[PDB]
């Protein structure tokens, strides 16, 4: 747990689900969504 300077981050496992990430990320953290947009890259150094 933590915010990062120089933005929230978290160490997370694979092991958990995506539901009660969900409920975190909308009832601790901001609001909900009508759109939802994915972008994939990384392996472009």
């Amino acid at each position: 747990f933590g915010d990062i300077q120089f933005g929230k981050y978290l160490r997370l496992s694979c092991d958990t689900d995506s539901e009660t990430l969900y409920e975190l990320l909308t009832q601790h953290w901001h609001l909900k969504t009508p759109n939802l947009v994915i972008s994939v890259t990384g392996g472009a150094k």
